């Protein structure tokens, strides 16, 4: 990882794909992940840190160090660790795509609202490079999606995925706990070729994050059913 300003670090997974960790103070210095996909000096930002400040720092480093202008943006769901810095991106003129469900939640909450909304699946062409978005059911959040990079065999599962060292289900304020393990089933069955699998918070890895996360959630269901 390459550490930079604002408690942010970036780790390269391939020539055109990067994965960043932006530490942020909550109520707890919480770590948040996203991606930086590049093609023809144009970048796609998958999720933003929790705010406009950290986002600007990340977007500038990409321009400065990665020689690429962020032109595209796709959030996992409506939570701040996804669109907290969308306000600044919109000032920069960044085009955005998100599950129609995310657009509506952000809308009814007076939060920044992404422009184009898809309902099933959508593929954005980063000037040639395909960023495939997929809504496979509720999970960590009702509206959560996954972004698959076919050309690089990389999946940014978002916060619906936990890293291998994770042990708790986490914030289920807007989660659909019962459908979470079903969505994880769909994700595993849809992307078995995943080289890398990046979660919402924590260390990336491979497809095992999917099964482990399913194990964590299912144990949660088990733990709150019993008498
Ligand atoms: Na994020
Ligand atoms: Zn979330």
């Amino acid at each position: 990882s390459v550490k930079i300003s604002d408690d942010i670090s970036i780790t390269q997974l391939s020539d055109k794909v990067y994965t960043y960790v932006s530490l942020a103070e909550i109520e707890g210095m919480v770590p948040s992940n996203g991606m930086i996909v590049i093609n023809n000096h144009q970048a796609a930002l998958l999720d933003t840190p929790i705010n406009d400040a950290q986002t600007e720092t990340l977007v500038n480093w990409v321009a400065d160090s990665l020689h690429a202008k962020v032109t595209t943006f796709i959030p996992n769901h409506w939570h701040g660790d996804c669109i907290g810095g969308l306000g600044y991106l919109q000032k920069k003129g960044v085009q955005s795509y998100a599950n129609q469900m995310t657009i509506d939640l952000a809308k009814e909450k007076g939060l920044p609202v992404p422009e184009h909304g898809f309902t099933d699946s959508l593929t954005v062409s980063l000037d040639g490079m395909p960023l495939q978005c997929y809504y496979l059911g509720g999970g960590h959040a009702t509206d959560n999606i996954v972004v698959w990079l076919p050309t690089e065999n990389i999946l940014f599962g978002g916060s619906m995925l936990k890293d291998n060292q994770a042990t708790s289900i986490g914030n289920i304020s807007d989660a659909d706990v019962t459908a979470w393990p079903k969505t994880l089933d769909k994700v595993k069955a849809k992307f078995p070729s995943a080289r890398y699998v990046v979660p919402g918070h924590g260390d990336y890895g491979g497809t095992e994050l999917i099964e482990h996360t399913k194990q964590i959630v299912n144990q949660y269901i088990e733990s709150t059913s019993k008498p």
